[PDB]
C-alpha cells in the first residue's frame, strides 16, 4: 500500500519500543535506529529480534540501523539515507538525543563539557538537518526532538546537562517555526521520572522500595511516568492526527516541570 | 456498564460537538453543557439535538445542561451537582471559558472590565471549585480548562483579554499542582486561529478568501486548526492515556503562541 | 527646576519610604499615597510626617495623599488629578498593589476571591488606566507595578493569589508594550522574602529559629532589604534606563529564577 | 582603603568602555580584556590607551589583558590568575560573550555550528569556572554573563546562534543558584538593537530609512545605548543589588518581552 514511515533512534530502550508498537497501530511502517544484540547487551531493553516480530504482527515492516554515531553529520546523513532507500519516504521522525551527566559545577571536567555537548546539541544539529530535506521537498513531515524536562529547569548538580538541554529546546523552537511555512512539525518532548530500566538503575531505585517511594515523592503526581503514556503523546505529534503545534517544548515529568 | 463520564460545557458550539463525539468512541458518557435551541440561535453551531442522536450511535448515555449562570458558583455547583446525580461520578471534564474583548487599553470601559474578569477567571474559579471534589474524593481525575493562546502573549490591543488568560494560566498551574496528589490532573488549553464560525466570523473572514488568507499569513504553520485536531488533543488530557502532566498550559495556535 | 514627579502608592510602608529617599536624592519631586496616622496605627511602619522632614532635607516637595479607594476607578483617577495640581506633572509611577491572600483552593471562600480580584487586578487596570494619559501626552513617562514573585510560579497554598499576579503581570506586559511607541515604560516587579514587618509578621519570624528558615528557602540564604529594593525600583523610575517595558522582574533572591 | 576589583572583557568595545567608567566612579578597581591595538582594528570602538586615562581620573587602577583566548579553559583561567596577581580579589565579573552568525538552519555549515558553539557556550562554561572559585572562597561575588536577547526567543533565521544563547541563559541559571549558597550572585542580560558600531553596520544602518526601519521593530522605537545599558549591568556588580541570581534580564527595548 501507501503506509507512512516513522524514524525511531535508540528504539532498543527508553520510549522506541513502546512507540514503534503504537506507531505501528496507526498504520506507519518503521525505521528503527538502536543498539544491536540480546537483552544481555548494555542499553538493550528490547532486542531487535523481539521487536520485528511483534511489530509484523501489527502489520509493520521494519529496517533496522545500528552502525551509524548519531553525534556526526556523516552518522545522521547516512541514515536518512538509508531510510528514503528502503522505503523512499520520510513522513515522521523521532529523534531520542543526550546523555545524563550531574555533579557539581565546578567540578565538570573538560570531556563532561565536550560530551554533553555531543549529545544533547550536535545530536540535535545533525540530526534535524538530516531528517528536514525530505520533509521540506514533500511538504509535510512531522519530528519530535526528546530532549529532557531539565530543559524548562536547569537547576543545581544539573547546570550543564540542563542548561545544554535548554539550549536544545531552543533550537527546536527556531527550526520549528522556520519551517512551519513547508508543512512540517518539529517539537520537543522533555521527560523525567520515567518508569524504564534507565531511570530506575540511575536513581538506584531499582530494588529498593523505600527509595522508589523517595523518587515519587518527588513527583507532583507521585507516581513514575510509564512507555504507554509517553508513547501515546509521542505518538500524537508524529501520525498526522495533530497538525497546529510546531516550535514547542512539552514537559512529561508528572508536574515536576510545570 | 461502568462507563466513565466527562463532562464538556459550550458543547454547542467550539470543540464541543467534535469532543464529545470522540470521548464517546474512548468509551465515555457525556453530560453537554451548552446554548438550546436549534442551529439559527445565536452561539449554536451544532444544536443539542443533532449530538444525542450522533452520541447514543457510539454507545454514550448523554445528560443536557442549559439553565446555569457558568460565571457563578451556584451555576457551576448546579452542573457538578446533576451531573453526580444522573451517573454517579466525574471522570474528565473539560471547562471551556471566556468571551473575547479587543481595543486599546485606555478605551476600556469598566463594563468590558468587569465582562473579562467573569468570564476569563470567574468561570475557571468556580468551574474547579466544583468538578475537584468529586475527583478529589474518587483519587482520579482530568480536567482541561480552555483559557486562550494570548495568556502566553498578552498583546497590544489585547491587554485585559489575554492579561487575565495568563491569570488563569496561572490559577490552572497552581490548581494542578496542589491536587496531584490526589491522582487529579488539571491542565490548560489555550487556542487561536481556529476553523469554526465563532472565529470565522470574528476576523471578519466567514466569506472574503483574501482575509481568510492574509489570516493564515500570520500562522507559522499557514493554515486555521481544524475542530478534530483539537478535540484529539483535548482527548489525549481526558481519556485516561496520559497521567502524567498536570499544571500545564499548551499553546494550540500553529505555532503562533511558540 | 522643572523637577520631575514621582507617585508611589503604599508610601507609608514596604518599598514606599526608602523609594521616596532615593528618588528624593535623584532630584525627583514626591506624591505619597498611604496609610495616615502615626507609628501606632496599623499599616504605618514610617509615618507620614517623618518622612516629609527627611524628604525635605533632601531638597523635596511632597503631597500626601490618604483619602482614596486605589481598588476603584475614582480612586485612581482622583489621585492622579491631584498630581496634576499640585506638580503639573506625572513622569514615574510606583503602584504598590494586592493584598496576602493564602490557603487550600478549595477552601477560597467567595470574598477571597472578590478581594484577591480588586487587590491584585483592580488595582492594576484602575492604576494604570489613571497614570498613562498623562505620560503619554507628555511623549515620556515610567511605571513600575509591583505585584508577586509568586506571579512567576504560582504555586500550591497560593492559588487565587499568585494566579492573578500572574494575570497582572500578563496586564502589564501587554500595557508595556502597547503604549512603548508613546516613550513611556511599564514593567512590574514581584517581591518575596523581604526584610520589614509585613512579611516578617506573617511568617512569625519577628523568633531567630523560625527566621534562619525562612532564609533557609531563599537561594541567597537571606532576606532582602528595603534599600535594595528601592535601588532596583528606582533604575527602572529615574530615566537612566529607557530600554526596558512590558517586562516582569523576579525579586526574591532566585526563589523565582 | 580596599577598593574593589571588577574584571570586564571586550572592553574595547560594547558595554564595556561605558561600564568601566561608571564602575570607577562607583570605586572599583578595574581589569579590562579586549583586543589590543588602536581604533583602526578591527573590533576597538573605544581603544585601550584612550580609556587608562578615563578611568585614571575616575581614581582607578586598571590592569590590561590582550592575550588570552576566552573560548578555552586555559585563556579563562589565565585572565583570572592575572586578576589575583595585581589586585588580589575579583568581587564582579562582566563575561561579555558570543559571536552573531544568521542564516537558514539547513544552510549552517559544520564549522559555523563549531563556532557558535565555542563562542555561545564555550565562553560562559569557561568563563564561569574561573571567576567563580575566587568568589565562593570569598563569601561574595557578582556575575553578569552576557548572552543574547535571542536566547529568550530563538527564532528564525536565528537558529543556531538563538538556540546556543537560550542554553547559555540555562546555565547561567543553574550556575546562578548552584552558588547563592555562597553569597555569589551570576545573572544573564541579553541585549538587541544597540547603538554600537557592531550592530549599526550588521543591519547596514550606518542609511537612515534601514535606521528609521530598524526602530521600527523595537516597541519602545529606539536604539539602546551603552550608557543606559552600563548602568543596568553596573546595578548587578555593585553590591547594590544581591537580592537577584540565577536570573535573565531582557534589554531590547521590549523585543525580547
Ligand atoms: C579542555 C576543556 C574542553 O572542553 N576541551 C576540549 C575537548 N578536549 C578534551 O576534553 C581533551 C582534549 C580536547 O580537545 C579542552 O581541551
Ligand atoms: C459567590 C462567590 C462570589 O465571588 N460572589 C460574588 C461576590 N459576593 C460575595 O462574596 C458576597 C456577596 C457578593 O456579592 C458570590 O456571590
Amino acid at each position: 500500500e501507501n503506509r507512512p514511515v516513522a524514524l525511531i533512534t535508540m528504539a532498543t530502550g527508553y520510549v522506541g519500543p513502546a512507540l514503534a508498537r503504537t506507531m505501528a497501530d496507526r498504520g506507519f511502517d518503521l525505521v528503527l535506529h538502536g543498539t544491536a544484540g540480546d537483552g544481555t547487551m548494555v542499553g538493550v531493553e528490547e532486542s531487535f529480534d523481539s521487536q520485528i516480530a511483534d511489530l509484523a504482527k501489527r502489520g509493520a515492516d521494519v529496517l533496522t540501523i545500528s552502525d551509524v554515531d548519531l553525534t556526526t553529520r556523516t552518522g545522521n546523513q547516512s541514515m536518512i539515507e538509508r531510510v528514503l532507500e528502503r522505503f523512499g519516504r520520510l513522513d515522521s521522525a523521532c529523534l531520542v538525543t543526550g546523555l545524563i551527566v550531574t555533579g557539581k559545577f565546578l567540578d565538570m571536567t573538560c570531556d563532561q563539557w565536550a560530551k554533553v555537548k555531543a549529545t544533547n546539541l550536535d545530536m540535535v544539529f545533525h540530526g534535524l538537518q538530516a531528517v528536514l530535506p525530505p520533509m521540506v521537498a514533500a511538504g509535510a513531515g512531522q519530528c519530535v526532538v526528546f530532549t529532557s524536562a531539565t530543559g524548562g529547569r536547569p537547576d543545581p548538580m544539573v547546570s550543564i546537562y540542563g542548561g545544554t538541554r535548554a539550549g536544545a529546546n531552543g533550537i527546536v523552537r527556531a527550526v520549528g517555526l522556520e519551517h512551519a511555512r513547508h508543512g512540517v512539525q518539529v517539537n520537543a518532548i522533555g521527560t523525567n521520572y520515567m518508569d524504564f530500566p534507565g531511570f530506575l538503575k540511575a536513581s538506584r531505585a531499582d530494588g529498593d522500595p523505600e527509595r522508589r517511594a523517595m523518587i515519587e515523592a518527588q513527583v507532583p503526581l507521585r507516581r513514575l511516568g510509564t512507555m504507554d503514556e509517553l508513547s501515546s503523546v509521542t505518538a500524537g505529534l508524529l501520525d498526522g492526527s495533530n497538525r497546529f503545534q510546531t516550535g514547542q517544548f512539552f514537559d512529561f515529568s508528572g508536574g515536576w516541570g510545570a
